[PDB]
């Protein structure tokens, strides 16, 4: 029933860019774009928490055709306009500099995507992934631990749970559990989808909690910059108490490196009740209730 690999890299779906909109506001670090593609003419279907591949044009430094890069889907199954016609991505332009070249180096696929014009044709593959799926149970609790573009799957969950047009389109999923997003970014300008996330918490104060870790604006209790691992530590008991529920799912997404601190915080919380978190987490993983996609 889960859609997978309706298109493959040997014969991709050629979609058209509808829009390319900035998500980083003035004063922010870097470039993150919300990109919506037209799926009409093909049969690419997908659900929340999945990814698609993008094949950028050109050859690599060895003259080989560029391979696909995976991007978390940022829209629900219905698309941003709830019409079942589009799919959206949340793409950061990769930029770093030296012990890999010259000065500033720009990622191939991400630079291609962030600068792409409406009307352009794009090679799309997928969808892919079954490890970040949202439960059908409307009484599930959902913890979301995201940094940067790791917000993308979280957006698909939250929009499905809480958007007016989504609730109207999805008779059989009227979310009534509790969801908690802890989202780490460097600045307030860098809070991707800020306005809509805060609008959701305002209309559903009992079903959605929003916690920021803003590194350039906040310090942890030890005086370092505030990161997501610091907020999880700050709320470790609360998060552990939620995780003990048989219906609670946790999702972690973003660039690698977050998980070690999250585990240390939850390990100290669980230890207070004689539970070794690493073991409990293994069982959660097996049960399909601990979801991770880092990159
Ligand atoms: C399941 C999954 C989902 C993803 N979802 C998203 C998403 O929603 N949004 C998003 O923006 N990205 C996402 N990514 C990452 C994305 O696929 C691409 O890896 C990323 O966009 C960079 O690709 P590129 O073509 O721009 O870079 P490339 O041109 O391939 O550059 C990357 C290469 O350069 C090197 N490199 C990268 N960073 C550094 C650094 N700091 N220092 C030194 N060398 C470095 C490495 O060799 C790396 O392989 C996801 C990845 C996966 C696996």
């Amino acid at each position: 029933d889960v859609p997978v690999n309706l298109y493959r890299p040997n014969a991709p779906f050629i979609g058209k860019v509808i829009s390319n909109e900035p998500l980083v506001k003035e004063g922010g670090i870097g470039i993150v774009q919300h990109i919506k593609f037209d799926l009409t003419g093909g049969n690419l279907k997908y659900i929340e928490g999945q990814s698609i591949g993008i094949i950028p044009p050109g050859v690599d430094k060895n003259g080989k055709p560029e391979k696909l890069r995976l991007y978390s889907i940022a829209s629900t199954r219905h698309g941003d306009d709830v019409d079942d016609k589009t799919i959206s991505l949340c793409v950061r332009q990769l930029e770093y500099k030296h012990p890999e070249s010259g000065e500033t180096v720009y990622g191939v696929c991400s630079t291609y995507l962030t600068h792409i014009e409406p009307g352009s044709e794009v090679k799309i593959t997928g969808p892919v992934g079954k490890e970040m799926l949202l439960p059908d149970d409307p009484e599930a609790n959902v913890i979301m631990l995201a940094t940067g573009t790791g917000i993308a799957p979280m957006r698909t969950y939250l929009w499905r749970m809480f958007k007016d047009a989504e609730r109207a389109a999805n008779p059989e999923y009227q979310f009534k559990g509790f969801s908690w997003l802890v989202f780490g970014v460097p600045t307030t300008p860098n809070i991707l989808y800020k306005e809509e996330l805060e609008e959701i918490q305002q209309k559903y104060p009992d079903n959605f909690r929003l916690t920021y870790a803003i590194s350039r604006e906040q310090k942890n209790p030890q005086g370092g910059r505030m990161y997501i691992q610091d907020r999880v530590a700050e709320h470790a008991d609360q998060l552990w108490q939620l995780i003990k529920n048989q219906k609670t799912h946790t999702y972690i997404c973003g660039l690698r490196g977050m998980e070690e601190g999250i585990d240390a915080a939850l390990s100290a919380a669980a230890a207070k009740e004689g539970v070794t978190w690493s073991d409990y987490q293994k069982d959660l993983k097996k049960a399909g209730r601990w979801h991770v996609a880092t990159y």
